[PDB]
């Protein structure tokens, strides 16, 4: 409510820009919503959805995770630490999903989009599982432009939360794929300074980060506290004016506030 809105508003003033939060404690049904229905640029948070879409093709017997994908240097875009090592041998869809999630590998993400029907295909998938809000329009790296007032390549914290819940806890995917997406997000290496840094120590998190222009910094996660039902958390921020270290701190702090209020 208003008291809590004041706190998130103080963060927005502190860092500049615009902050969105949706959190849901599945064990009590309590939620936190701040700009939860406003659009924010997804940046790399879509890569979890891209992997999901590949898994959904496998569930439907139309695809195999072992299938080897060949690619060239014409496919390499910036920030592709994993794929930039396997041009010669190629990589499997499993390896590409893992790389896109755990290392936010841009080239791997574009490759997943290839096998999925592109941004329009990924969006189509999202509609198929009840997400009528989230939209991907472009490929890496252009999708990170994060232009103010631009609806392309956006979600809302509430839509992304609902979607992540369906994918990781609901029945949008088979048990095997759901478990596989779960393992990948838990194995993320890019999220240490963000949601993970704001939560109490013993809480297990699977997450996917995002970084983009106009000072965009995001993180979406499922959280498994000991002896409790899981929490779904989507945090988006854009437009802030702060260094890399403190954009990280903005997200961690919002996460910390959430754990106190939820
Ligand atoms: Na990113």
């Amino acid at each position: 409510a208003a008291a809590l809105n004041d706190e998130f508003a103080a963060l927005e003033k502190q860092y500049g820009g615009r902050l969105g939060v949706y959190a849901l404690d599945t064990g009590t049904g309590r939620t936190i919503a701040y700009r939860a229905d406003e659009r924010f640029p997804m940046c790399s948070t879509f890569k979890a959805l891209a992997a999901a879409a590949v898994l959904a093709q496998v569930d439907a017997g139309k695809e195999s995770l072992d299938r080897r994908i060949t690619y060239t240097k014409d496919d390499l875009v910036d920030y592709s630490p994993v794929t930039e090592k396997h041009v010669g041998t190629g990589m499997t869809l499993a390896e590409l999903c893992e790389a896109a999630i755990t290392y936010s590998d841009n080239t791997a993400a574009n490759l997943l989009l290839d096998e999925i029907g592109g941004p329009k295909g990924l969006t189509a998938f999202l509609r198929s599982i009840g997400d009528d809000v989230t939209r991907l329009d472009r490929w890496e790296p252009e999708l990170n432009e994060a232009l103010p007032g631009d609806p392309r390549d956006t979600t809302t914290p509430a839509a992304m939360a609902a979607t992540l819940r369906a994918l990781l806890l609901g029945d949008a995917l088979s048990p095997a794929s759901r478990a596989q997406l779960t393992d990948w997000m838990r194995g993320n290496t890019t999220g240490d300074k963000l949601i993970r840094a704001g939560l109490p120590a013993g809480w297990r998190v699977g997450d996917k980060t995002g970084t983009g222009s106009y000072g965009t910094r995001n993180d979406i996660a499922i959280i498994w506290p000991p002896n409790r039902a899981p929490i779904v958390l989507a945090i988006y921020s854009t437009g802030s004016t702060a260094d890399a270290k403190e954009r990280n701190a903005l997200i961690a702090e919002a996460a910390k506030i959430v754990a106190e209020a939820l």
